[PDB]
């Protein structure tokens, strides 16, 4: 088990944030695997992945994804100038993150159509401090904890609806957790 931050493990970059309210574990395992266990939990995000990620690159990942409440599955990485936080989300908890955010198009990948939408977060922690920010979602309407992922049919397509990326910060599979539980175990390459 790991201490919240960011580094290499077995090739792969891995970043681990949570906000301080335990009930979150965090485990580094061989390759590009990791695992995610929790209990009433905080906000917490995990996974493996590249620092700095790339706009067309293809992401593999396998496993098993078991939440119990709010929680996402999503590649999930960040430009900065402009500074974005965004989101292929997979698979997902009790919570879908488009709920309430107004549709901005589709994207068909991956043996899915993708629902595209934007939201903003107010005064948040990002990777630069607390900032206000925009986020960029593509939400799989086919749920699953294994595929591809072709990153550059959602990127271009969030471009098409005018939501740019800058320049790319990291790029992983994520597990997300707001105040939940559940387990997951996922290979990324
Ligand atoms: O020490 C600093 C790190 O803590 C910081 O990490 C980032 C903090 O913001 C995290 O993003 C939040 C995660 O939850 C969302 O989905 C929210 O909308 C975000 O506010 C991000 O995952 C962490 O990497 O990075 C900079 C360090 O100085």
């Amino acid at each position: 088990t790991i201490q919240p931050g960011t580094g290499y493990n077995n090739g792969y970059f891995y970043s681990y944030w949570n906000d301080g309210h335990g009930g979150v574990t965090y485990t580094n395992g061989p390759g590009g695997q990791f695992s995610v266990n929790w209990s009433n939990s905080g906000e917490f995000v995990g996974g493996k992945g590249w620092q700095p990620g790339t706009k067309n690159k293809v992401i593999n990942f396998s496993g098993s994804y078991n939440p119990n409440g709010n929680s996402y599955l999503s590649v999930y990485g960040w430009s900065r100038n402009p500074l974005i936080e965004y989101y292929i989300v997979e698979n997902f908890g009790t919570y879908n993150p488009s709920t309430g955010a107004t549709k901005l198009g589709e994207v068909t990948s991956d043996g899915s159509v993708y629902d595209i939408y934007r939201t903003q977060r107010v005064n948040q922690p990002s990777i630069i401090g607390t900032a206000t920010f925009y986020q960029y979602w593509s939400v799989r309407r086919n749920h699953r904890s294994s595929g591809s992922v072709n990153t550059a049919n959602h990127f271009n397509a969030w471009a098409q609806q005018g939501l740019t990326l800058g320049t790319m910060d990291y790029q992983i599979v994520a597990v997300q957790g707001y105040f939940s539980s559940g387990s997951a175990s996922i290979t990324v390459s």
